[PDB]
């Protein structure tokens, strides 16, 4: 049972008629289908042609603007181009692929039209009403190529459009749902529209099959537009292509990995608080490997003795960790007070505050960014 809103261009075709329909959809959805588009056939022919014609230029290179041709695993090739209106920007890699150019111009007029509708639909500011126009925009044309498993990603633009509603999965709002509508184009909204909706609209990540020769066009206002759009694009491209990111943005990449490590230890701390309190209800402090399975269950991942010791790095007085007579690590809450607990009554706030400054210390430093919290060394 299709649960994706479908906009039929045969019925409603005009902007005054379309605008309320779009707005009604965007209040509950981030994804919708487009039925009976005029150039759907031309579009499907061009996509068909790509199987034998106009192959990805493998000698083109893939630069720091995340454009060009990029060989991926399992004989899949990525081709990508980014265009921006702003003369101050240097995205000069021109698309020489005649099929992709033809596909682009059809997806462009279409995408731009519905992009303006989306902004007028759920964004209040009048300054942002004209941000995207025929004279102000940024596009990302992406092509996957298969010689003959899913990639999750969260688009960051206003609107991203697929010329073929196939081999794509979405989350309806708990589990991914496949989309197979060969006569439809697929539309999905990005994080920019949601943020600018100030609550009205929310979006969600997509899954695509990289082996299914998927093409897509994403629309932005000019990348220099302040909400730092470029920062979100960069972070998204880095998440998508970590190997390229290692080459051109190794610091940005390492910082991103560190952020996950911070999220890890913070959640680990609160989970440790819960587990230790429940156990303390019964003299002798509990051994750590006894508590680990329960800790792992709440963390929904494998947690070893080394992970617990990461907390002591962030805050050495958080727990009393010692070796018992049986040479096992015992852990318990501190009995006595220090300067910290005499002036800050919250243990969680104490930790999270000291975790943020530790993180800030690492990224401020003039040293190679470590991507994890080192484990604290306990003496014997």
């Amino acid at each position: 049972v299709l649960r994706v809103p479908v906009i039929d261009l045969n019925r409603v075709s005009d902007e005054e008629q379309l605008l309320p329909v779009v707005r009604a959809i965007l209040l509950q959805h981030d994804t919708f289908l487009l039925k009976n588009y005029a150039n759907k056939a031309v579009l499907d022919a061009l996509l068909a042609g790509l199987t034998t014609k106009d192959l990805p230029d493998t000698s083109q290179g893939f630069d720091a603007n995340f454009t060009g041709t990029l060989p991926l695993e399992d004989d899949v090739w990525l081709e990508q181009y980014i265009f921006d209106t702003d003369p101050q920007l240097r995205f000069d890699r021109k698309c020489r692929n005649e099929s992709l150019c033809s596909i682009y111009s059809r997806l462009f007029k279409l995408g731009l039209f519905f992009a303006q509708l989306c902004v007028k639909s759920v964004v209040s500011s009048a300054e942002l009403q004209d941000c995207i126009s025929t004279s102000h925009y940024a596009t990302k044309l992406t092509r996957y190529f298969n010689d003959n498993d899913y990639v999750t990603f969260l688009p960051t633009g206003v609107l991203t459009i697929f010329p073929c509603a196939k081999a794509i999965r979405y989350k309806p709002s708990n589990s991914w749902v496949s989309i197979d509508e060969p006569d439809c184009l697929l539309f999905h909204t990005g994080t920019l529209l949601a943020r600018w909706s100030q609550g009205m609209h929310t979006t969600s990540p997509l899954q695509i099959d990289p082996r299914a020769n998927i093409v897509s066009l994403t629309i932005w206002p000019p990348l220099t537009t302040p909400i730092t759009i470029a920062n979100h694009l960069l972070e998204q491209q880095i998440k998508a292509f970590p190997k390229v990111a290692q080459q051109y943005y190794p610091r940005e990449l390492s910082i991103l990995r560190l952020q996950d490590a911070m999220k890890f230890v913070k959640e680990l701390f609160t989970v440790c608080e819960t587990v230790l309190s429940l156990n303390a209800l019964s003299g002798v402090p509990p051994e750590l490997h006894v508590l680990l399975p329960q800790i792992s269950s709440m963390m929904k991942r494998k947690i070893v003795q080394d992970d617990i010791l990461k907390l002591l790095t962030i805050w050495s007085d958080a727990y009393v960790v010692e070796l018992n007579s049986r040479g096992e690590l015992t852990m318990n809450l501190p009995k006595r007070d220090n300067l910290t607990t005499l002036t800050n009554k919250s243990r969680t706030l104490a930790f999270v505050e000291r975790a943020e400054s530790w993180y800030q210390q690492v990224i401020a430093s003039k040293d190679e960014i470590m991507t994890d919290v080192p484990a604290f060394k306990i003496n014997k």
